[PDB]
């Protein structure tokens, strides 16, 4: 019967965004996952985890230019991720996350802490304003 | 010397978008790749390939709601991809691509051709307007 031939729409959603302190990029011919130096965003299932992922996706998606800046030490972590400061039209993602209270300054290792004080300043300002993680 | 401690920014880019006739979605708890029924976008290295990928990404990224609609036949192709019509706020991605001359109507198989004439109408209109593939 013609009445039984109609189709039906079902729900779907986007695939879960990766944690906000990580970003996938093509660097010198290589897709790779970068882990953002000196910061930690919460896990997906923790308060601010999805907001931090959304924030980094927004920064990456809107950027006319993305740049990677390695520090003086190791270029990868023990999980094989690239370790860098990531910039979106000249604005450092690692600093913005901290400035908005969506990441804490964390994972400070020798040789890879050039921007430590810069990020601590951003964190202090997020705390003073009681933003997100600091609210 | 303090002068040699400065870091340097290097180029990076987004990872290549997937072909415009495919979309990755979470469906009933499962991330999977859907191949859009009844259409074919060009390959990445063919004219309109990147424009078609960009178009589908734009539709998926802006949607408040995404829906999947299977046809009456096979739910997967021989590559293990889901076969469906994909809608973004009620607008069918498969039809839009064809309507803009970014995909041709193609891969018409028995049991999975419910929207064949709808898509042929969209294609005829893209051709009449000499859009993209038809220019
Ligand atoms: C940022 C950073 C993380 N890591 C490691 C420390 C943690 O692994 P261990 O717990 O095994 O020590 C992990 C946290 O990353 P995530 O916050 O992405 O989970 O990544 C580094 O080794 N170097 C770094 O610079
Ligand atoms: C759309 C569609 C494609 N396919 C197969 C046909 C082509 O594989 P064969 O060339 O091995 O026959 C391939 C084209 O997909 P792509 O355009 O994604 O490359 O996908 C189906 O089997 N069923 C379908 O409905
Ligand atoms: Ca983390
Ligand atoms: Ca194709």
């Amino acid at each position: 019967a013609t009445s039984t031939k109609k189709l039906h729409k079902e729900p779907a959603t986007l695939i879960k965004a990766i944690d906000g302190d990580t970003v996938k990029l093509m660097y010198k011919g290589q897709p790779m996952t970068f882990r953002l130096l000196l910061v930690d965003t919460p896990e997906f299932n923790e308060k601010y985890g999805p907001e931090a992922s959304a924030f980094t996706k927004k920064m990456r998606e809107n950027a006319k230019k993305i740049e990677v800046e390695f520090d003086k030490g190791q270029r990868t972590d023990k999980y094989g991720r690239g370790l860098a400061y990531i910039y979106a039209d000249g604005k450092m993602v690692n600093e913005a996350l901290v400035r908005q209270g969506l990441a804490k300054v964390a994972y400070v290792y020798k040789g890879n802490n050039t921007h430590e004080q810069l990020l601590r300043k951003a964190e202090a300002q997020a705390k003073k304003e009681k933003l997100n993680i600091w609210s």
